[PDB]
């Protein structure tokens, strides 16, 4: 189902880095960020899936077929940058997990991950790979209960509070890792077909089934993300630990549960998430290219081009977790440019048919878009001026 692929993409190294760094640096105070981002992601993924089901065309294809040529050029370029950032995050996460597993430097780890992507790109194994991530998520769900978190701080973390200079930055990172624009584009394509009869009855059936699937998947994965942040908080926040929040250290979150094999299991799960999410990211990037332009560059060429930012970042000596969080921030910045056409098209009868979005949900989505735009503007204000 498309919800499985969306949940695979929602469990990427970017999500891992954001959850762990948020926990370690700010305690439970971003649980409300995670919850709100998960709700917005539910709404937006539902809107994109409904767009796909009702119109038969995905969001990039509709943009290309309905909007002026220069606007389509701009949209293709921005979506390509979004895909570059997403694949950078996921590929560098896979490389960092290879490093944690074997001991190789980041360069040769990225080389091994490139060989693995070459081996995979020949082609059902990504859901099996994702099962590792699902199991480490269950491990986190148990570790939350076992770690005995401070329920007072946990409850206080659900009240919306941006406290500190980098709090807005990390909340933007969480929102970008949860509401992924490449997945906003890809979800419409995942439900484009499989419709034997174009009737409104079957379209409504698909809409409801996909709604249930995506809500279940996003709810489970948001429970997992909140659990990861809570364990990271209870593990590194109050205690003064060096390099707290780095994914190299994050294995200590599951030490009281797994024991000596905690680091190996965390490295394996992060590699699994990196590979699966990178496959999903290359799929979404090819869908973006096709929908926006009409033609396609070779898949191996796109893979080799998307490896270039990863290898450049490795050569620059930049920190992997830091650049992952930055990539998720860039994704959050890219979110509104994808939300606007989605809302406009889902509020149109000539596009949706009898499945036009309810005006209440359209207003909710516009409120979400305004919130995200204001948060991105506030982050830009803090990062550039006073
Ligand atoms: C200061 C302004 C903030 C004021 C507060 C505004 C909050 C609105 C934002 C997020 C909640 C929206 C998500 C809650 C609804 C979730 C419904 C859902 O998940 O399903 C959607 C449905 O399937 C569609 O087709
Ligand atoms: C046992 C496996 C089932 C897992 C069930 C899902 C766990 C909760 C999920 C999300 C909330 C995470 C936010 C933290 C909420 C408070 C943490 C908590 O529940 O603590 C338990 C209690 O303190 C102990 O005595
Ligand atoms: C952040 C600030 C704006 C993000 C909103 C992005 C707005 C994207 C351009 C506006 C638009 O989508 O207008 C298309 C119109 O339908 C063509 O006929
Ligand atoms: C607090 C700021 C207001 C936020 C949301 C209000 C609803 C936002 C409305 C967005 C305007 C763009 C639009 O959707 O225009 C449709 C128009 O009704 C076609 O006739």
């Amino acid at each position: 189902r498309p919800a499985v692929i969306a949940s695979i993409a929602y469990m990427d190294p970017g999500n891992f880095a954001t959850n762990i760094e948020g926990g370690a640096r700010y305690g439970y105070s971003l649980l409300w960020v995670i919850l709100a981002a998960n709700l917005m992601a539910m709404v937006i993924q539902n809107l994109s899936a409904n767009l796909g089901i009702a119109s038969g065309r995905n969001l990039p294809e509709l943009i290309r077929e309905r909007w002026p040529r220069p606007l389509v050029w701009f949209y293709w370029i921005q979506a390509e940058l979004v895909a570059m950032a997403t694949d950078l995050a996921e590929f560098l996460g896979a490389a960092l997990a290879i490093q944690l597993l074997t001991g190789l430097p980041m360069f040769w780890g990225a080389v091994v991950t490139g060989v693995v992507t070459f081996w995979l790109l020949n082609l059902p194994l990504e859901l099996a790979v994702g099962a590792f991530v699902l199991m480490i998520g269950v491990a986190y769900l148990v570790q939350v209960v076992l770690a005995r978190p401070d329920l007072a701080a946990v409850g206080a973390g659900f009240v919306p509070r941006l406290q500190g200079p980098g709090s807005a930055y990390l909340a933007v990172g969480i929102i970008g890792a949860t509401v992924m624009p490449h997945v906003i584009y890809l979800h419409s394509a995942l439900t484009q077909g499989r419709i034997q009869t174009d009737t409104t009855e079957e379209k409504r059936r698909l809409v409801r089934l996909n709604r249930v699937d995506v809500i279940a998947a996003m709810g489970l994965a948001g429970l997992i993300n909140m659990s990861m942040l809570a364990v990271a908080a209870a593990t590194f926040h109050g205690k003064n630990v060096e390099n707290a929040g780095d994914l190299t250290t994050a294995y200590q979150t599951l030490t009281p549960l797994l024991g000596p094999a905690a680091s190996v299991l965390f490295a394996v799960a992060l590699l699994a998430s990196g590979l699966s999410s990178s496959a999903v990211g290359t799929m979404a990037g090819d869908v973006i290219m096709q929908g926006f332009m009409g033609f396609h560059i070779p898949l191996w060429l796109r893979r080799l081009i998307t490896m270039l930012p990863a290898f450049i970042v490795i050569l620059l000596g930049m920190d992997p977790s830091s650049v992952l969080i930055l990539s998720q921030v860039i994704l959050c910045f890219g979110v509104p440019f994808a939300l606007v056409p989605l809302l406009l098209f889902t509020a149109r009868r000539d596009v949706m048919g009898a499945l036009v979005t309810r005006r209440s949900f359209t207003v909710i989505g516009w409120v979400i878009a305004v919130i995200i735009i204001a948060l991105n503007g506030y982050l830009l204000w803090e990062l550039l001026g006073g």
